[PDB]
């Protein structure tokens, strides 16, 4: 009996213990880092807080014993190519809201196949993360469904749970979707049922890997890639795009911390430029991205989604310390007018933010909905009316801040319906209103008698006068948008609980 | 879509009507059916794209803009009928 | 410094401010009384306010030229937003909107526009739960709003709006001048009543009097605050506005939690204010100051229903709801105006979560044909049905007598209906009276039946038969209170289409 | 009986019988023939202002049908509270 | 009770089965009744145990062990209708 030994029974234990390690598998973990990549055990590692993670199945081997020697399979097949467990994330800014479950893929283990035995890991996973309200990060790399489980008996294997029960925990927890590599099948049905799909740019993603598609070679100089992530961003599949492992890593931690609470320490710049971001002159444009980034807390800014739908921005950020997220026209892309694309990218956001709990600011630059016969083509009639259907169950604070242009129905479901809609409207003093293109409208509706007509509707649609008629809550100083945000935000309770039963909707 | 002419009540920039949110709030709550049967522009459009199944009959033109909206803003000459064209928008999944 | 073009917003909103208003700050100072925007200033804390709708202006502008209607109707008469009261000592709980009429802009009417502007705030108000102060000085429903044609305009829903808040937020309505018509509508819908003395409110203004054949009224004659509170409509008389305004702060305090820093006077006091002599009357007031934590004692509708008084109070920083009957008015019985009273008291402390406490010393209901033709029946069963359904904590503390059905409703219907019901040393129970009882059943002989009722009726032997948990010290009093409802948990919710009934 | 004008006793009596049918599920009929609320100076003491208010605290919280005909008049602030609070607060005005 | 030679497995200790636990959950869900016509041994006697009802046949044997479970851990050999006679398992109000 010495305390500072173990029993010699522990040996075996701690054999197949270590064959899991990367230490233990030099020649893979050399493959990997040759690319420029993490292992599966280097994503846990970096992802959870040292000493907090609770390993599920690590012993685990596939499930071809009836073909392969204990210790072919220990080198094969260490934890079946699937790590899981629970552990804690950003605990050191969030010690009460840090539950954090993982399932990472390991490439380097049969190419990370869903096997029979990392299929009942990833289950159990899925089970306890419904119970226990456990946030899930999936690492998804990996090729689909595995050939040659050959210990088990199946006919066609169709009954398999694990992406309906993995699809069932949308609206109950944040799940965040991480694919460094190859994506196909089966791993890439669990990335798409998450709320953000995080991508390295040298990652390919399809519901068919190169075998199921079968265009051969040279089927890839016409097609093209499976699915570049590039490409894929564009499409709105990706919302987050990384340029390693690494930074997908780190942008699976950042994007948790926007729903584990509010932070302090926050800091925020020189709120007076907010009053020379937009130009006076009437349509010369701007950047948007800079005006969000003088609002938002410093270094708050995390843009999701933007390759796809760029004429409506997304972002999650902070003011004070609190989590919002964040719609806005840019006028740099069709005049900011909102099409079919993005109501799409609007709506899928709301419904993100409302069933996540978050409060939404809305930046409004809009000339309106996109018009014209191609528009229509695009189905924009359904897929503006999104808006109108989403922002009429919102349960979060809506405020919506006119910086400029706010012009017909588009400019009402950029306010969440209406301009009364949201719980404070504010314009910039530069805000000019009305339905549709004011100097087409007013003609179509002699250079004296025209520049009279549009004179009188330009300054009936003025902040100043649209405010007095109550349209919206206040003409505000640019500078002071922070204040009357938060002020606002401070009187507006409401609920934290998650809605039984809600779903965050994959588009 | 919007009445010009309506000259009695004062408005700045008329924005604030809830009818378009309202009526997209009775989704889910109870059945709601829209019908096209001709020109649908506009207001008269978002109506009916937030109802639960959308009938149109094969003359109808639907779209957010009528044709004075689309020489508004740059897209120059549409007549009614080319603007969504219901066997199009069929075709679509408006 | 700013872009050119914010030239015109800055000049309008200018206009708003008493700065640029000079004769209508003095006229108003001159009289001793606060503008508008002194009111919102006074109320809230500096730089909490976000103001809804202040560049708004009449709607008139067919009748006369931007620059008139800027100097005639700044803000359109009404100054609607949100802000904090009292956040230095309630952080957390420190949400207030306010709705203040200017009776210098169009003798503060209600216009379309700022009923636009109070139905926005109302509206806001409901869905985040802010307290809602609401300055109601003017005279009702604006005539001249030209350029909205209407027919009856009888489809505005700002009163039913805001009278839906009764229930869910503290309602305050603050009354500093004359106050008529839909002004009026809208401050009797509020949980409490402050009213200047210079007030004068009323359903209808002068002209709607003798419009409607009932002679010529003068403004200050039609409800005269200082007959309103002893007719039960005004509940806290203000001597100025800025009192007012203070009374409405510190009547916020009691619904926005606990208190730290409370100060008591010395409980030994309170085994000497009731006498030994038994028809010898005191002070309730004297006693009830004694209790409370020093400087918490806020009495409420003091001058309707005397001979119950109603008061907010805190003991060791929580607060509390007080009902107590006077001995000094109608001997401490309950007529049909105290149990109206005490019942209305009930049904706020209830609707907002306070525990209320019972000082009891009463001889029962009033009796008689004169009470009867006042409702009396009907009246008191209001306490017994009110009480039936309380759900915050009810503590009764007997300090003398307490007799019949009426000791009973002032014990929320029973003396085992309370969490804790205590009896001081001097306890008298009985029914009706114990003097009449023995001269009704049946002189040196008298005297012994009497004698032996009232020790019948001694609070050991009442205490001894379990009709009250105990018979304490006075000086413990707060002692066994505190005890008591440390151990008193209940949903701080407020109960989803509760109201506060006016009366 | 007063013209038909709704003093303080009028509306403790409406507004109770609101509460009775409103608590025991039945639906309300309103038969609008009123002036408005009384006014002067010997009603404003009888506590017309705080008794009318339970009208409209009252109806604001009914979950049963309301229905208001206007048979004749329907004046002021009183004709609005015989109609729950405003001419559009019952399921239907006629 | 549990079958052994199921060889197109194998297990390990197959100690995960929930069809117990989950059976069980049906109490208080919806009726259960369990009829015993014969033996009755080991898992089939566990989900049985669980009824709201059990009816038995006087032939019936009912136990949480059959004979080679028995026999397997020290209790020597019984036989199989002498583990749980029904007779004496209503006695004992099994």
């Amino acid at each position: 009996r010495d305390l500072d030994a173990l029993p010699a029974s522990y040996a075996d234990w701690q054999r197949r213990l270590r064959a899991t390690t990367d230490e233990a598998r030099p020649a893979a973990v050399e493959k990997r880092h040759a690319a420029g990549k993490l292992t599966a055990r280097e994503n846990v590692a970096a992802l959870l807080d040292a000493g907090s993670f609770n390993e599920h199945g690590a012993l685990a081997l596939a499930a071809q014993r009836g073909r392969r020697s204990e210790e072919e399979l220990l080198a094969l097949s260490p934890a079946d190519g699937l790590i899981t467990g629970v552990g804690t994330v950003n605990a050191g800014q969030f010690p009460d809201t840090a539950a954090c479950a993982v399932a990472a893929y390991d490439y380097t283990v049969l190419a990370g196949t869903q096997g029979y035995f990392n299929h009942h890991k990833l289950d159990r996973l899925i089970a306890l993360a419904g119970q226990w309200k456990w946030p899930l990060v999936l690492f998804a790399e990996g090729g689909g469904g595995r050939p040659g489980d050959t210990d088990m008996p199946v006919a066609a294997a169709l009954v398999t749970p694990t992406f309906l029960n993995f699809a069932a925990l949308s609206g109950q927890v944040p799940l965040v979707g991480v694919a460094a590599g190859a994506c196909f099948a089966g791993n890439a049905a669990l990335l798409g049922c998450c709320d953000v799909v995080i991508a390295t740019r040298d990652s390919s993603i399809g519901l068919g890997g190169p075998a199921m598609i079968e265009g051969g070679g040279l089927g890839v100089v016409a097609a093209g890639d499976i699915g570049p992530a590039e490409v894929l961003a564009q499409k709105g599949v990706v919302d987050l795009l990384a340029e390693n492992d690494a930074e997908a890593n780190e942008l699976a931690r950042r994007y948790l911390t926007y729903f584990q609470g509010d932070v302090t320490g926050w800091e925020a710049a020189d709120q007076r430029e907010l009053r020379w971001v937009i130009p006076q002159v009437r349509k010369r444009a701007y950047d948007v991205r800079a005006l969000l980034h003088l609002l938002a807390d410093t270094g708050s800014v995390l843009e999701l989604r933007r390759a796809f739908a760029p004429g409506l921005l997304t972002a999650l950020v902070r003011i004070g310390g609190k989590a919002f997220g964040v719609i806005a026209n840019d006028p740099a892309v069709l005049g900011g007018a909102i099409d079919a694309a993005g109501a799409d990218k609007a709506a899928r956001f709301l419904n993100l933010c409302d069933t996540h709990r978050l409060p939404v600011l809305s930046l409004v630059d809009t000339p309106g909905f996109m018009v014209g016969p191609a528009s229509e083509a695009e189905g924009a009639v359904r897929h503006v009316s999104r808006l109108f259907v989403r922002a009429a169950k919102l349960t979060v604070p809506f405020f919506a801040v006119v910086t400029r242009r706010a012009y017909g129905l588009g400019a009402q479901a950029m306010a969440a319906g209406s301009l009364h809609a949201p719980a404070l409207t504010v314009s910039w003093p530069g805000g000019e209103f009305g339905p549709m293109g004011l100097e087409g409208a007013v003609r179509l509706g002699r250079e004296a008698l025209y520049q009279k007509l549009v004179a009188q509707a330009y300054a009936q649609g003025e902040a100043v006068n649209v405010a007095a008629h109550l349209e919206v809550d206040a003409v505000i100083d640019p500078a002071e948008t922070r204040n009357w945000l938060l002020r606002a935000l401070r009187v507006s309770p409401y609920s934290a609980q998650r809605r039984e039963g809600g779903l965050v909707d994959p588009w």
